[PDB]
Parts: structure tokens; sequence; C-alpha cells
């Protein structure tokens, strides 16, 4: 399937890419999706909710085997203000917080997370080309299955001045940046 959003087997999904090639996104039954990629471009895909909420407890399980630059995250957006956010549970060779401004720490679901804010300028977004902040929680202890109590992150962020607008979609996402890998993830 081509990039798009919609509902599949009861779950919202979003699949986006930069058009390069080298990535196959597949919707499985229930909350399952797979991503297989090799010599990809930049892409983000996964399943979840539209809209997300600020208290959702998100469960994910399966396999995540990146070869290079990739993230596995609870991923979503707010509007008014436009914010792209991540709770990064695992990643490949590149830490997305590299060179980023650290805004605190939070402990949640069995690990410490480091909190960051970054800036995107004239980049793709859920409202088209836009300039926006990104908020990050990066898990210290990598894992490919677990539960994320999102409120712990949103609250810690807010305490540190990283506040959100109205919630748009909220998914468990596999993101890749010009790399290879595989993932098979079930969301609930
Ligand atoms: O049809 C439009 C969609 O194409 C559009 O999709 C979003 C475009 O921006 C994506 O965000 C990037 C994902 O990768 C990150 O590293 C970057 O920081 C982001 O720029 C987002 O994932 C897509 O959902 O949404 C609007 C539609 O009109």
């Amino acid at each position: 399937i081509q990039p798009g959003t919609g509902y599949n087997n009861g779950y919202f999904y979003s699949y986006w890419n930069d058009g390069h090639g080298g990535v196959t996104y597949t919707n499985g039954p229930g909350g399952q999706f797979s991503v297989n990629w090799s010599n990809s471009g930049h892409f983000v895909g996964g399943k979840g909710w539209q809209p997300g909420t600020k208290n959702k407890v998100i469960n994910f399980s399966g396999s995540y085997n990146p070869n290079g630059n990739s993230y596995l995250s609870v991923y979503g957006w707010s509007r008014n203000p436009l914010i792209e956010y991540y709770i990064v549970e695992n990643f490949g060779t590149y830490n997305p917080s590299t060179g980023a401004t650290k805004l605190g720490e939070v402990t949640s679901d069995g690990s410490v997370y480091d909190i960051y804010r970054t800036q995107r300028v004239n980049q793709p977004s859920i409202i088209g080309t836009a300039t926006f902040y990104q908020y990050w929680s990066v898990r210290r202890n990598h894992r490919s299955s677990g539960s994320v109590n999102t409120a712990n992150h949103f609250n810690a962020w807010a305490q540190q001045g990283l506040t959100l607008g109205t919630m748009d979609y909220q998914i468990v996402a596999v993101e890749g940046y010009f790399s290879s890998g595989s993932a098979s993830i079930t969301v609930s």
C-alpha cells in the first residue's frame, strides 16, 4: 500500500514516506503492522488512535530489528500549537537526541527517560509544510515490547514547559532514515 491514513481492523494507521523507495508497510490483523525496509528513504508508519489522548496506556509487542538509523516510538502530534512528539522505546544506530537541548528526566515503565526539545523548519507535518517544535522522551533501557503510560511523559514535559495543543493522531511507529531493517509490532 501507498502512503496514507485510515482505519484497518479497528485501528487507525498512518504510513508516510519521502517517496524514495525501499520500504514496505503492511497492515496485519487487529492492532498488528509490519515494516520491512532496505536502502529506504525517510519513512514513518504504525497503528494507534485518532485522536490520541493525554492519559492513554499504550501496549506494544513484537520484533524490531533495525540495521542502521531507525526508531521505535509512541509517536504523535498536537495542533494549535503544532507539535510532533516521541516516546522513543528503542532505536538503531542513531540517537535522535544527538545535539538536542535536554529539558529534564522522567522515570516511567521501568526505565529513566531523557527529555529533549528540537526544532523543525519548513518540514512535512500533519498540516503540510510547517515550522514546529518536537518533544522527545528517549528511553535509556531499550525494549521492543511493553506498556507506555503516556501521562507520565506529557506531565513531565508540561512541568518543564513543553506543553501540547489539541491531540491529533497517536500511534506506535517505526521510523527509518535511509537504512534497512524489519519490524513486526502489535498495538493495543
Ligand atoms: O497527506 C498529508 C500527509 O502526507 C501528511 O503526513 C505527515 C507528514 O509529516 C510527517 O512527519 C515527519 C515524519 O518524520 C519526522 O522525522 C519528521 O520530523 C516529520 O516532518 C508525518 O509523519 C505525516 O503524518 O499529513 C498531512 C496530510 O495532508
